[PDB]
């Protein structure tokens, strides 16, 4: 856990308004993307989640940067909203999951593996750590709302993750 990068170290805002406390553990973990350019450097990936934090409260209208948690393809996980706060990133699941995406598109290409196993870490620490259920189910994007996040060529890679969980075929 101390090997995520708090939100001081990207220049966060505080919330607009109080942040609404998440009921632990998890049942879903929803992954997405944000559809932006993706860095290897991590002072490029600060530069996106601020801007990205902007956005959603200035250009959106929202209280906070939507995810709970950002992965970078420098490998690094980042604090968004956190553990305990009900993100705005998935319509219908906010209230019930954690909310990750990966700083980039991936509709084509996909997160480099440091970053895909550092989200696996990102994972196991949350079950580890009891915030998320230990039989959660890891869901997409995509299977939630209409939309290519997180990117049709991740969603390929997280269908083949343990507690992947097919909506559809149930
Ligand atoms: C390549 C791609 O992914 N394109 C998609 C495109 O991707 C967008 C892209 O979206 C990415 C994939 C993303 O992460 N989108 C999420 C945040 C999103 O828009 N999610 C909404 C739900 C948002 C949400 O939960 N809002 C809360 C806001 C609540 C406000 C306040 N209470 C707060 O807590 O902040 C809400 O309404 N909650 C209520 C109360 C509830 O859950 O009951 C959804 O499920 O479609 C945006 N990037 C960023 C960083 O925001 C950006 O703007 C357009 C594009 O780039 O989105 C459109 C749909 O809008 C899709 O059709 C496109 O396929």
């Amino acid at each position: 856990l101390s090997a995520i990068i708090p939100r001081s170290s990207w220049l966060a805002q505080k919330p607009m308004d109080e942040p609404l406390p998440l009921q632990l553990p998890v049942k879903y973990v929803v992954i997405l993307h944000t559809a932006t350019e993706s860095s290897e450097k991590r002072a490029i990936n600060v530069r996106l989640i601020r801007d990205m934090q902007s956005f959603h409260i200035e250009s959106r209208g929202w209280n906070d940067i939507a995810y709970n948690f950002l992965v970078g393809c420098d490998g690094n996980i980042y604090e968004g909203r956190g553990w305990k706060t009900v993100g705005a990133h998935t319509l219908g699941y906010n209230r019930i999951s954690l909310g990750i995406s990966f700083i980039g598109c991936f509709m084509k290409e996909l997160p480099t593996a440091d970053a895909l196993n550092m989200c696996r870490n990102l994972l196991a620490r949350g079950v580890e750590d009891g915030h998320i259920s230990t039989d959660y189910r890891l869901i997409c994007h995509c299977q939630c709302n209409s939309t290519e996040s997180p990117g049709r060529r991740l969603y390929e890679e997280i269908q083949t993750w343990p507690h992947f969980y097919n909506i559809e075929e149930e």
